[PDB]
């Protein structure tokens, strides 16, 4: 197994995959690493698991059909797997905890949203459908945007936004255009 945390990238108190070399904290693997279970498997091998079940998952889908999806078991575990490859990005910090607006010129967004808000809100199943969590993903972009106008700092929720984006394509497997 790895020694540092495949998510921070840090080392500490890691819990290993038995059917992957990755390892994670508690709470940097999402769902939170279960207590029990012996084997356990990462959500990277879940993943790799639902694909091998259903080889045609991997045929290009329309986003919106995807987004009108139910969160049903799958679907939920996508989302998931998700907001984990955002996190495993380390410009996530930015956007991780509860933001606040006061700047000079600018007004703050009338419904501000954040990476641990999502997290807490698929964990509680407050998700009926893909597309209240692919709505809350692109809120937290859309707020920086707007908040941060002309400041090159505008520029980080433009690459986080990126790395969300390849990753929805790539995990619930959007038909590729150009
Ligand atoms: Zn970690
Ligand atoms: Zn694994
Ligand atoms: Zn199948």
């Amino acid at each position: 197994n790895s020694n540092i945390c495949e998510v921070c990238n840090k080392w500490g108190r890691l819990f290993c995959c038995d059917t992957c070399p990755r390892s994670f904290h508690e709470h940097c693997h999402i769902p939170s690493v279960e207590a029990n279970k012996n084997p356990w498997s990462c959500i990277f091998c879940r993943i790799k698991t639902i694909q091998e079940r259903c080889p045609e998952s991997q045929s290009g889908h329309q986003e919106s059909e995807v987004l009108m999806r139910q969160m049903l078991p799958e679907e939920q575990l996508k989302c998931e797997f998700l907001l984990l490859k955002v996190y495993c990005d380390s410009k996530s910090c930015f956007f991780a905890s509860e933001p606040y607006y006061n700047r000079e010129g600018s007004q703050g967004p009338q419904k501000p949203m954040w990476l641990n808000k999502v997290k807490t809100s698929l964990n509680e199943q407050m998700y009926t459908r893909v597309e209240g969590f692919v709505q809350d993903m692109r809120l937290i972009f859309h707020n920086h945007k707007e908040f941060y106008r002309e400041d090159k700092f505008t520029r980080l929720g433009i690459q986080v936004q990126d790395i969300f984006e390849k990753n929805f394509r790539n995990i619930f497997a959007i038909q590729e255009t150009s």
